[PDB]
């Protein structure tokens, strides 16, 4: 029993997935070198690209984390979520990096993204490692992004299925066996 | 060894505010008659108020309640909260009833009342037992207004000294003896 | 459409609800004359019945309230739950009094109350409004009991179906056809 | 212009902190091969670690994260804490893996671990990056150490000074012009 011998294929090794992490966090330290942003990861799937992106992102910054969860129907249509922890500073005059893993229907980071220009951001800028944009439900691009992926269902290095593979240091796709 | 005791004068009798507490529910009620509307609190001192007032408004109503706390000198300026606990039910879509108990600078109250208006709120309207207009830092105005109190700090029905004195029936003015 | 034609019948109406009120009320400040406790309510069912206790309730005390969810099976067999509003004050060396509007399986109520003693509460005590010894699942009784009730859903005064008919200012029984 | 510049000196590089990393990871993934343990990060210092960690640790887990806060002088005392966002999952029956950045007091850590233990976790062990036993306010021993690290006051990976160096990929030590 290894999770390796769940993985019909690899999409992007641990290595490309360091070295594109190399490659955006050079480029978010410069676009940031005059601001210390607030870069914000939205739990759970964020947290470990978050993490390599940002020892990789040479410059003044502070971390933050929010936690949402689904309302039923009018999260599967407006992106509308209830925030079960916020943000632990205000959102008022400070340059806001939103960090994610996956941005597929971009439902709900089209809400907090909005959310936060609401609070009266000074900026809202959104840095994703992979981009679906097959699945997309509203007008909501990336400003930076590490690769654009097919609309094929992946795991590892965040990204679950059922809370599982999360801790895998690649993405790669699922033997159709697995699923249940 | 009494509260009455630390409590100077009587600004409005539990009797008064049982009197004005039937009238506006009686208003509410049939406002609300062609709608589910959601009633929302927030805590700790909008308690004591929208018990009352929804055992007097007779239509049919969900409930629920918020709580949040400030960012330091944030929360001074815009009224920018940190949200603690969220709404239980979406905002899309909902005729919105927020019960407060006093509304002072209006500060929080204001970014609450937009914040629901981001969410998509069909209507978001206030009711309030007491109304300090001559402490606003900012324009909003109550549906609902029990009372006008002048420009004074008071106490009970809800309205806390360092966490006392919620419990009174009335409302009332400390003895500037109490305050340390 | 009004509520009063869903109610098969009463339970117990205003008048012996405030009566009860104001006799836990004053066994209470007794109790609790040389502490400030303080009181807790479990949302959103409790807060009527907490609003009209504590007014009831002539010494010094302070309010805090708690905001739960299920887990699922956890939830059913053991009464562990998701705490998403925790206490604003620390528990340690006060004397706490939890107020709630029914106890039925008493689930989720007792993995609160050794959550209070594990916090290393001075006390743990439980004013209920209404008591439903038959659903128990757990070995708990509550201090102070205002109506011992029947295996029969209620609804009014906090109590809700659906969350509707929690501003009933009484408890009853609804009709049958309301069900669905 | 850059934080390199605010260190006074390197106490754990990133080369060493991740062939550590890597020992931790194959320790864990030994211990836990029979087992689909609950990972759990006390946010925010220990995303960083808790991210390396994982990836390092080839066996089936599930990843979930607590966010606390202290409620004034009362955590200094006993470490009880005020919690912001509960874990997604019971802990009843679950093998509990806290993941940590340092410990120091270990007061709030302890308290987290009784938590865990009062809702009947099946086990609860820690991994720390950093240990800094010298500072104990309490008897907490960790089941994993990453490194012993003298009684003295670290930034980096993850370990912050005011919100910043968060992001550095090493441990080290600020000069004393930077305190303020
Ligand atoms: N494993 C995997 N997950 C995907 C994929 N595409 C989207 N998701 C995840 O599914 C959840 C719901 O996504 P959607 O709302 O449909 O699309 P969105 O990501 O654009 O919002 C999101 O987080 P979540 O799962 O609800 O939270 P968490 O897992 O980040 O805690 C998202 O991260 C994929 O290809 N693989
Ligand atoms: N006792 C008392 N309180 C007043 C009075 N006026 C305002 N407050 C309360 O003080 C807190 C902050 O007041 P302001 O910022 O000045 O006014 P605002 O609430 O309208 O913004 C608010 O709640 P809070 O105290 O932060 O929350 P909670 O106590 O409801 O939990 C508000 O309800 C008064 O005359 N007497
Ligand atoms: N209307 C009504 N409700 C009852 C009755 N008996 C129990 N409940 C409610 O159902 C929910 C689950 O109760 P149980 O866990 O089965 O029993 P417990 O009350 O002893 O814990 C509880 O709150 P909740 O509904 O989950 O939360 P909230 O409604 O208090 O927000 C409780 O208040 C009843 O006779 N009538
Ligand atoms: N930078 C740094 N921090 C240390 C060091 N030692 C302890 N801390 C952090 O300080 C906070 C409180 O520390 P203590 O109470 O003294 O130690 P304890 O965490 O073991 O109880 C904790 O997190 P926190 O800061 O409150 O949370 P977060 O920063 O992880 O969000 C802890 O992680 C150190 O040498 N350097
Ligand atoms: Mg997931
Ligand atoms: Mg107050
Ligand atoms: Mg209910
Ligand atoms: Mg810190």
């Amino acid at each position: 029993a290894m999770m390796n011998q769940d993985i019909e294929k690899v999409l992007i090794s641990e290595e490309q997935i360091q070295e594109k992490v190399l490659e955006l966090g050079a480029i978010i330290a410069e676009d940031y070198k005059n601001t210390v942003p607030l870069a914000i990861g939205v739990l759970k799937g964020a947290m470990p690209f978050m993490a390599d992106l940002l020892k990789r992102t040479d410059t003044y910054l502070e971390m933050d984390f929010m936690a949402v969860s689904s309302y039923g129907h009018s999260t599967v249509s407006t992106g509308e979520v209830k925030i079960l922890k916020d943000l632990d500073t205000s959102v008022e005059g400070r340059d806001i990096l939103i960090v994610e893993d996956i941005i597929d229907s971009g439902l709900t980071l089209s809400y907090l993204v909005d959310l936060f220009k609401y609070r009266k951001a000074k900026s809202v800028k959104i840095v994703t490692l992979l981009d679906k944009p097959t699945g997309r439900k509203v007008d909501l691009k990336a400003d930076y992004v590490g690769f654009t992926v097919p609309h094929e269902f992946v795991v590892g290095y965040g990204l679950d299925y059922k809370e599982q593979y999360r801790n895998l240091p690649y993405v790669g796709v699922l033997k159709p066996s697995v699923y249940s």
